[PDB]
């Protein structure tokens, strides 16, 4: 409890390509890098020689593979994959010293799924069985882990973002506990509303302390989730409209093209001259543990302005605006998570946030987690 030195710094990534952990599958163990995804519930790995892949799961080499004689076709909004289901022995080398028999979807065909130039070959869906494909009878990895070992039913994530000049991203996934070296101040917990996605309820939104004053149901239409497998902070369309109006206003001392705010074009500045100060902070108040009690998390432009390094057309420091409109509810992606140490306390059906010891900031502002606040009618903020 509280100290897991073997798991610190077990995440790696490249800016724009997500955060992955080393895993092994099969006997003898085959090493793969696997994207950590709290927004899905399947363990799915490349199993055929797709040209984008560094390596792939070769079931024929594993003496412990067991075929489930069942396939799955998984379409996303953009892109898809098709796989064959089976079980095999799975371990996390820089994780708990255990090996479990887990479901594995061996990906045999995919479209717009793997990233050309990335260093990961599969995804680890850490959410609940309700959203597993093809149905909720396919036990997710973490459920198998907890069922088969003495690993406590919780994990925590510290995602450490980037800044010019481009160095790799990194962080820590603490499996079965919390490492108190990874955050400062106190953890504040918000309830997991329902165990499918890691669904939470946002009760108030501010831009530089200025309340959007929308009906709070709007903030969670049709859900709000914590998702390490999405870059952006995605906001419901109506909320995005209000938020971006407020952000434009706060930053009006400089004018940027309309397309910038829509993520249709980059903005660039001469190296080292990014005007962080003109951009507002963004605060989400989350439902607390106690009736009529909330707490607030606050992120900086350092989180929501993403550095884009691979721009052969330009010579400067270029950025993408990574708050975007949603039709799937609020998505608290890497833009939120990079500010915080996030504790997925499954045992107690709650998510903890604390200020990350690694988050990107400046001399004037830092990410924050603050409470308690008094917030009435928070139950009305959930969409039904
Ligand atoms: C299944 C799925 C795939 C696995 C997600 C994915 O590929 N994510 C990413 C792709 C590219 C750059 C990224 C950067 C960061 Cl920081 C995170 N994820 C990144 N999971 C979620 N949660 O939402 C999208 C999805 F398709 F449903
Ligand atoms: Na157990
Ligand atoms: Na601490």
């Amino acid at each position: 409890r509280g100290s897991f030195v073997e798991m610190v710094d077990n995440l790696r990534g490249k800016s724009g390509q997500g955060y992955y952990v080393e895993m092994t599958v099969g006997s003898p163990p085959q090493t793969l890098n696997i994207l950590v995804d709290t927004g899905s519930s399947n363990f799915a790995v490349g199993a055929a020689p797709h040209p984008f892949l560094h390596r792939y799961y070769q079931r024929q080499l594993s003496s412990t593979y067991r075929d489930l004689r069942k396939g799955v076709y998984v379409p996303y909004t953009q892109g898809k994959w098709e796989g064959e289901l089976g079980t095999d022995l799975v371990s996390i080398p820089h994780g708990p010293n255990v090996t479990v028999r887990a479901n594995i979807a061996a990906i045999t065909e995919s479209d717009k799924f793997f990233i050309n130039g990335s260093n990961w070959e599969g995804i680890l869906g850490l959410a609940y069985a309700e959203i597993a494909r093809p149905d909720d009878s396919l036990e997710p990895f973490f459920d198998s882990l907890v069922k088969q070992t003495h690993v406590p039913n919780l994990f925590s994530l510290q995602l450490c973002g980037a800044g010019f000049p481009l160095a790799s991203v990194g962080g820590s996934m603490i499996i079965g506990g919390i490492d108190h070296s990874l955050y400062t101040g106190s953890l504040w917990y918000t309830p997991i509303r329902r165990e499918w996605y890691y669904e939470v309820i946002i009760v108030r939104v501010e831009i530089n302390g200025q309340d959007l004053k929308m009906d709070c149901k709007e903030y969670n239409y049709d859900k709000s989730i914590v998702d390490s497998g999405t870059t952006n902070l995605r906001l419901p369309k109506k909320v995005f409209e209000a938020a971006v109006a407020s952000i434009k206003a706060a930053s009006s001392t400089e004018k940027f093209p309309d397309g910038f705010w829509l993520g249709e074009q980059l903005v660039c500045w001469q190296a080292g001259t990014t005007p962080w100060n003109i951009f507002p902070v963004i605060s989400l108040y989350l439902m607390g543990e106690v009736t009529n009690q909330s707490f607030r998390i606050t992120i900086l432009p350092q989180q929501y302005l993403r550095p884009v390094e691979d721009v052969a057309t330009s010579q400067d420091d270029c950025y993408k605006f990574a708050i975007s409109q949603s039709s799937t509810g609020t998505v608290m992606g890497a833009v939120i998570m990079e500010g915080f140490y996030v504790v997925f306390d499954r045992a107690r059906k709650r998510i903890g946030f604390a200020v990350s010891a690694c988050h990107v900031h400046d001399e004037f502002r830092t990410a924050a987690v603050e409470g308690p606040f008094v917030t009435l009618d928070m139950e009305d903020c959930g969409y039904n």
